[PDB]
């Protein structure tokens, strides 16, 4: 007789899938989270471009001596690491294209400001800041999508592990635990001249099926000797 | 003879801890993520208060007919659902206190604007917008802390499951799989007049220890009968 389906292989498979699922869900979550750690920063700094743009107009209207320094601050912010790092493959096209537009818009705005052209400013600032606002909103929505992805993966991971464990344990109980208990009972009985119990089920394709067959025969012979 | 440590109880315990860890890490992650789904929105809208505040000054300097509508827009934004929902127990005191300050500051700003008081505006707008900027930054940092918490829990969950599974499988292999294989070998041997093999180790406190003892005796008697 042989064991067609050894428990060692079956168990190894079951635990492998548990770990694979844990690693997959965890790895995707962490990768997504890693790409997201500066989402809030990005939305703050991008948003600040809107305030800085109107502060420049306020500076111009008022003859503020801070106008040049504020122009330089806007350019630094626009070109901050957190915004420049958006030009990467996994960031959506729309985010990158909007950012490109803001950079082009700034060149015209900074030039008009250098010529002190207030009427141009007044005629254009609404549209100019609208375009920044849409950039910020795109970043916001991108941040939201990434977080929902993490929620989905976290949920599916937990559900998936719960489900794998449920069936794994069920299989171990039906194919290992219950038959072992039957073998122990039959053993303990046979060991005390109880010999007319139901014979063990031998249908399992694992080690316990083989032990049941051998037991049924180590037992049946005794009963006949005595008996 | 008895079984002092039944496999059923040992297995039930091991899988329980696997699931408990999965549920705990998943539950904390999801609760934290749930509290965070509007973090980006909050930072966008809060940030916009800075731009709106300078736009009001620009409106005042220029005699804009949009001044009143912009005043009403600022108040709507300040009191948006996403910001009003910040007054909840799990949001840090500092976020809530800053928000309270912005609300008080607005009352004075809106009044001065209703009196058209430009010199007061020019003398106060820097400090006023600084206070909004610190609010936005507090929201940013709060968002960052929550995300790091999710990273930690995700990581510890995955590591924890990997570790539980490693030892669980190790125990099942040492206490169930290996002894079962020995029982099968001894069985198959005995079934073919091989009777001088090493006797089975009987030290396991589970079902396999008992089966080994009974086997060692169902076998030893045969060898003597024949042999």
């Amino acid at each position: 007789m042989i064991v067609k389906r050894p428990v060692s292989a079956s168990l190894a498979r079951a635990f492998f899938y548990i770990v694979l699922l844990s690693i997959l869900s965890t790895g995707i979550a962490l990768l997504t989270l890693a790409s997201s750690l500066r989402d809030a920063e990005a939305i703050n700094i991008a948003g600040s471009l809107r305030m800085q743009s109107y502060r420049l107009g306020y500076d111009l209207q008022s003859g503020s001596p801070q106008l040049n320094a504020h122009r330089q601050l806007f350019q630094q912010a626009l070109h901050s690491p957190v915004l420049t790092n958006l030009n990467v493959w996994y960031v959506p096209e729309a985010v990158k294209t909007r950012y490109a537009h803001l950079n082009a818009n700034w060149l015209e705005m900074n030039n008009r400001l250098s010529k002190g052209d207030l009427p141009w400013y007044q005629a254009n600032i609404n549209n100019y800041v609208n375009q920044i606002d849409l950039f910020v909103l795109a970043l916001q929505h991108y941040a939201e999508r990434k977080m929902l992805l993490v929620v989905a993966i976290s949920l599916a991971g937990g559900i998936g592990i719960f489900t794998l464990v449920f069936f794994t344990l069920r299989r171990i109980r039906h194919q290992v635990v219950a038959p072992l208990n039957q073998l122990v009972t039959a053993s303990q009985r046979i060991e005390h001249g109880q010999f007319d119990s139901p014979p063990l089920d031998t249908n399992l394709p694992n080690e316990l099926g083989l032990l049941a067959k051998t037991f049924n025969q180590m037992s049946s012979e005794l009963h006949k000797l005595y008996r």
